[PDB]
């Protein structure tokens, strides 16, 4: 079912030189702006120690390391896990989730973003362990693009897991996320998009919506330039969700000119 066993951690003072490096660890963490305003806290006050492994692989605070191999740091504040990161990643995975999924400095499509990443990994690196040995959340499924075959059950159960506590996401967070990862990833991708970030929220509202109206594939299976603004902008967005622009809605079935006629109305 699910076996995690308690991590271990020895605290350090490392050479600035001695810490390796992971691509997919540094990836992962979306960039962001912290990274400009962490300085006026790094010039002025080392405080959070860094996140590395056994092998003294750098698993969480690649930014922060940069920094400082730039300002004539030559000792660093690290927390030393016992595990091997190549051989678990697992593991791995979860301290970053730990460390940057309750960082209040990250946008909530920014978690989300990340949350889905960690998500994906974990269902993959679960899913070997099958192959080496509440009911339509189960009927519905996905297959990542490793061949990893998953539903919206397994995969919520494995959200709270990550997060117990809720610390990060509320529970109909990680349901309505559980359900548009499997069902509809497309629409997902508005969400946990920098260049949208439309609300977690709406996007279920538009799930629901749709699927109401029988015409979730007519929706998805048209072209950015109407599906995007429809769902990106609010204009686009209450004529999907208002029944008085139903009839606009078949007719785009555009879009500016479309919201053209949502603003040239919106007078009265």
């Amino acid at each position: 079912g699910s076996h995690m066993t308690e991590l271990t951690y020895t605290e350090e003072v490392v050479s600035i030189e001695k810490l390796k490096e992971d691509d997919e660890f540094k990836t992962l963490v979306p960039s962001n702006n912290s990274r400009e305003d962490l300085e006026k806290s790094l010039r002025e006050k080392q405080i959070f120690p860094l996140i590395a492994d056994r092998d003294y692989v750098l698993i969480d605070g690649y930014t922060r390391l940069d920094i400082m191999k730039k300002l004539g740091f030559k000792e660093v504040k690290i927390l030393k896990y016992d595990f091997d990161s190549q051989q678990e990643r697992d593991k791995a995975y979860e301290l970053i989730w730990t460390f940057n999924g309750v960082r209040r400095q990250l946008n909530k499509n920014e978690r989300l973003a990340l949350f889905q990443k960690i998500a994906d990994r974990i269902a993959k690196i679960q899913a070997s362990k099958n192959k080496t040995e509440q009911i339509e959340e189960n009927e519905e499924f996905v297959t990542l693009d490793d061949g990893t075959t998953i539903s919206a059950l397994e995969y919520e159960r494995i959200l709270k897991e990550l997060d117990k506590e809720n610390k990060a996401l509320s529970e109909s967070d990680k349901r309505k996320m559980a359900i548009l990862r499997i069902n509809t990833p497309w629409l997902l991708k508005y969400v946990t998009d920098q260049k949208y970030k439309v609300p977690l929220d709406q996007a279920f509202r538009i799930y629901t919506r749709v699927k109401d109206l029988g015409i979730l594939d007519k929706l998805k299976d048209l072209a950015p330039a109407l599906r995007d603004p429809l769902i990106t902008t609010r204009e686009g967005r209450k004529i999907i969700l208002n029944d008085e622009y139903r009839d606009l809605l078949e007719k785009i079935i555009t879009t500016e000119r479309a919201i053209s006629v949502k603003q040239k109305e919106a007078l009265k």
